[PDB]
């Protein structure tokens, strides 16, 4: 691909929506029976109600705005995405390639947290489901081609089209498939991995798309470059075609207050620091970071960016040397 | 207690709300592994979001009343209540003892089915946490001792409250926590139980009340005056404490639309028979056709009664003995 290079850019394909976040204060494996789970019948009665804005793009795009990235926004969303637009543009995220829907409602997931940070949630994709008309060549057109395009969880249909796209252009891109995992056949999952620079997914995602796929780990690293599998409070293994594995450890939170996003906080903070010329380990450092400052607010984006703190923090837990080299990249 | 008597009336206790039902083209049991039952991470993209009258009290009180009983709705709704009071009225059912609040919102029901009919859904209370102020010695001071009172899922003090106060009343009442039984502890659930004409559960709630509880079958069956279990496509078992068991098998259906509030029909066609001098199986065949009515149709009241098509579909499943009597008390 002979077009112009953006400097340094980020996109970030995937959903954009408002988040509706309750609590259940008890714990949904107790409710949960194994001899049962053929068919469930559950309904949790929530303690707390809170309308936060989200989406795996909207909320990968601000943490990278947050930390200086240039990134760029691209999915689809209604009329009322003229609001959150500016709350993106507040950190400084490129929305200029966001699809406003025409009739369609901005999508809603609604999501209920229990005791254990386990999560059920739905999603209704209303506008998001025009993200298969939007073209990435467009977006290249207009920004030069990115460094790397993110392929969140969307609308079905634009994961494959969007990932298609990278690899007729040549775009290094991340399969980050994450909740829809659950909607996706096992033949559309197959088809968002092969080529990918980064494979993203927590532990559960992990086993349930090898379930899917039919595919052992080996089928899987033999077409990807890097593995990332993050494993709840063992911190997150990063793994090589060769089998080489580098593991990186949490940062010890304070509070545990709403999972909700602390991988997308991840995912945006270690690409952050591999565009950022880091290496594995120091890059998963820095997204553990951001992930743990997800973890202690209530939704997915309401946390800040303090220098000093982070520094702090960083060394308390990875040592001196990670804080400053993290600290001095950015 | 000496007080007057109301002419064949139940009154049912539990929640009054506005139900938003959404569809899951996929299997919740293929995304649920056993191996991760711990901690589950699980949104499910919907293809589809409806909105309905619900809440179990207004469901089984709109069935009592499309049957022709003497009905009385007593729950606590948002001042959005005058118009889904109007749908109430319209099938006869007395809702002068609803509890509107001054402030809060009626209860929303947020709810997932996927392709086997399992369901997965969230209860945001709001004002149904008001129920805990209503005093049912009012209600009976107004219109007379009722036959039975419902106890369904409410505001979990609620739920206790209620069954107290019919204990000192004297009052007779059916145990039905139905969903509830996921948010209240083992302790909260014994409690509810003591001196039940009734125990109502489906198949999954009878396993989690003995789970929670500790219970044994024998330690509940000693306490009440008839358990009856619904088995899905098994039809229902109703148990009396001397092990006597009587099956019914469903009404075989023509679609499976949406089981949202199936159980809450079939209880208030099997109360109406029992008021009406029905025996277990009779009553349990007009529950089970009320059922299959509310399963063949989207949302909870959204059926008709046509008096003989329900004889037909009656004979058609239980013999022309069955239908002759049961559609005769109607
Ligand atoms: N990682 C957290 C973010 O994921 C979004 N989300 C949850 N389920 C989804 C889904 N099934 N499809 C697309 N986006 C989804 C949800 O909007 C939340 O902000
Ligand atoms: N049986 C179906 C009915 O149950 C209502 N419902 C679901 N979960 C509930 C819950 N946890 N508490 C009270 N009512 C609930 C819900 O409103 C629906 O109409």
């Amino acid at each position: 691909d002979l077009y112009f290079q953006s400097h340094m850019t980020i996109a970030v394909t995937g959903s954009i929506a408002t988040d509706h976040l309750m609590r259940f204060p008890g714990r949904f494996s107790e409710q949960l029976l194994p001899e049962h789970l053929h068919k469930v019948s559950l309904s949790f009665l929530v303690d707390d109600l809170v309308m936060h804005r989200g989406g795996v793009a909207g909320n990968m795009a601000f943490a990278i705005g947050v930390l200086g990235g240039e990134v760029a926004l691209v999915g689809a969303a209604g009329a009322d995405f003229a609001d959150y637009r500016d709350w993106l543009k507040a950190r400084g995220v490129n929305c200029d390639h966001v699809l406003i829907s025409e009739t369609a409602h901005t999508a809603r997931f609604t999501c209920t947290t229990d005791v254990d940070m386990a999560q059920i949630a739905s999603f209704y994709p209303g506008a998001m489901s025009e993200a298969r008309n939007i073209k990435l060549a467009d977006v290249v057109s207009a920004i030069g081609k990115p460094e790397l395009v993110i392929i969140g969880a969307n609308d079905p249909e634009a994961m494959f089209l969007h990932t298609e796209e990278c690899r007729k252009l040549g775009l290094a891109f991340a399969a980050d498939p994450s909740q829809q995992l659950a909607r996706l056949s096992g033949e559309e999952i197959r088809r968002l991995v092969n080529g990918a620079a980064y494979l993203f997914t927590n532990d559960y995602e992990w086993d349930l798309l090898l379930s899917k796929t039919g595919w052992s780990e080996a089928d899987v690293m033999a077409q990807i470059d890097l593995r990332v599998t993050t494993l709840g409070p063992k911190g997150v293994d990063l793994v090589e075609p060769d089998g080489t594995t580098i593991h990186v450890g949490v940062v010890p939170e304070t509070s545990q207050t709403d999972p909700t996003g602390v991988g997308d906080a991840f995912r945006a903070g270690f690409l952050t620091g591999r565009s950022a010329g880091l290496g594995l380990e120091r890059s998963a450092q820095l997204g553990s970071l951001v992930a743990v400052l997800v973890l202690e607010s209530t939704g997915t984006q309401e946390w800040q960016w303090d220098y000093e703190a982070a520094a702090s923090r960083l060394a308390g837990a990875y040592g001196e040397h990670a804080a400053a080299e993290i600290v001095a990249v950015l």
